């Protein structure tokens, strides 16, 4: 594939990964939206790695209701609210929010995103995934794949379709991945579900595939949402895409029939969080 | 809705509408690729309208090689191959061909397209299809709908992006469709599963939504296919619905890693039957 692609079990060593940091650091962030049952184990799948590998972990609490702060809390996780992370600033709704204000709250030279819905996650993801940021040249991003109906129908054909370079990309839509500061604060941040969508053909449009690699997670399991959730979740990938492919979307909201609900789309991406500084 | 909706049980009766022919014709096609299992009991649920109501049924039969040509004709049906429904034009694969040639196989004014992997379908869907035709004015279009992983993801979501004066279709993707033959003899044709959207948003650019109308079909049960197999039918109909919205689509398939395979994908519509003339 022209795009860095690890097959198999990635060979490094806890140790060896962390040698090679050489004065970088790294930030591990899992955005939460009421994942009360899924929250505690992922972050106990990755706080044994802090103070070594990893230097910093949050979770960026994104409004959750349910017991996700205080269970996270009692795994002896930094828990931030979107509030926290940038508090001069009013917060929007989505994902993409979260993540962006994440960098407000994290200083690594390097942030990982795990999903904070994760079904037993392994131990190995963030080496996994830093892996070829550490001991690669030019990666700057990571991307991870597994063996995705809106992945399947939506973003990889719609991709096909617009920017086929990226047809390499076997999950695109992965919630799981890591990058540089350095790129991360100089992208916007699309709306929502539209994030990472947004990042790959941002990073690709500005640095090339080269810039690129994805690590294979083995199999992943979730929260499985409901259709109609998902068509929303579709609706913003979609707005997201044709933005960043030049193409003029309508800006209006999905709308279903059960009476007649109207979705929320965004066409608003947050800024280069290197302006806020 | 500003599309003309029936959101109850049409309450016109088959000699109601036979009243209302007023000399107009009736065809009514089943396209058919392998549908032996399903094919007798659909057109065992409309033959008996024929010679009434409707005054033609044909099996457009797209290359099978199961045993849906010989159950078709033992339940009596007009069986017509792609080669001899137009047999000077060479055939190309997909439902969008199988529908364009059989326009050259009927003569009805009016056209009722039925697909033929229904699970026991209603007697009535033909007499509730034809009804805003028959006693409508201006009507040229009925689409069903239903109580749709395509529709709900893809097709829905992208009319709302870039055709939204559409968002009221329920069913954009819906097999079972009433036409005039003047207006399908002036549409050019979308190949494979492109064929539906391509019709709905070219008969809406040219004659607005008061051409449209859309019945309640109730709930419809028919062949779950595989999730790659959608994956290439959501390739083609972002296909054709980019270029109907003046979209330069890059022709490439979309592929998937199970290794590498890519499915095929055809920007090239079939013109205006008209031309055949
Ligand atoms: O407003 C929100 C919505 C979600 N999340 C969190 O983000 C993660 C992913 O959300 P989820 O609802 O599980 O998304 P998916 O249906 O799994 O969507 C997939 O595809 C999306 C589109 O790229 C990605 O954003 C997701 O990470 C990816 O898992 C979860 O941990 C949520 O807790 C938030 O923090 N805030
Ligand atoms: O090359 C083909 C493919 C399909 N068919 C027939 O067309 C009908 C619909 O095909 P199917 O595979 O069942 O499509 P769906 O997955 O159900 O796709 C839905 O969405 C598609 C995109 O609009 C429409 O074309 C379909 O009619 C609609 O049911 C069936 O009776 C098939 O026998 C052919 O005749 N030739
Ligand atoms: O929830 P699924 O089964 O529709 O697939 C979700 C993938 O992990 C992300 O698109
Ligand atoms: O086969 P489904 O369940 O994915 O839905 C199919 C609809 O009838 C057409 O998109
Ligand atoms: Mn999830
Ligand atoms: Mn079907």
């Amino acid at each position: 594939l022209p795009l860095d692609t690890t097959w198999h079990r990635p060979g490094w060593t806890i140790g060896e990964l962390e040698a090679a940091k050489a004065g970088r650091t790294i930030s591990v962030v899992l955005p939460a939206l009421n994942e009360e049952a899924t929250i505690e184990s992922v972050i106990d799948s990755i706080s044994p790695l802090v103070d070594g590998l990893v230097d910093e972990l949050i979770v960026l609490d994104s409004g959750s209701t349910d017991d996700t702060e205080i269970r996270a809390i009692a795994s002896g996780a930094r828990v931030v609210s979107r509030e926290q992370a940038l508090p001069e600033v009013p917060v929007r709704p989505g994902k993409g929010e979260a993540l962006w204000r994440s960098l407000a709250a994290t200083s690594g030279d390097i942030v990982v995103f795990i999903d904070s819905d994760l079904i037993n996650p392994h131990p190995l993801f963030v080496p996994w995934l830093v892996g070829p940021l550490l001991t690669g040249e030019g990666i700057q991003l990571v991307k991870s794949f597994y063996r995705g109906r809106v992945t399947e129908l939506v973003a990889r054909p719609l991709l096909a379709a617009l920017r086929p370079e990226l047809g390499c990309v076997l999950q695109p839509l992965s919630g799981e991945y890591a990058a540089s500061r350095e790129l991360l604060t100089s992208l916007p941040f699309a709306p929502g579900y539209g994030v990472e969508i947004g990042l790959l053909i941002d990073t690709f449009d500005r640095l090339g595939l080269d810039a690129i690699a994805q690590v294979n997670l083995g199999v992943r399991a979730h929260r499985n949402r409901p259709l109609d959730e998902l068509g929303a979740m579709s609706r913003q990938v979609i707005a997201t895409l044709l933005s960043r492919c030049g193409i003029p979307d309508s800006g209006v909201g999905l709308t279903q029939f059960l009476t007649r609900h109207t979705w929320p789309v965004s066409l608003v991406d947050r800024p280069p969080m290197k302006v806020m500084r």
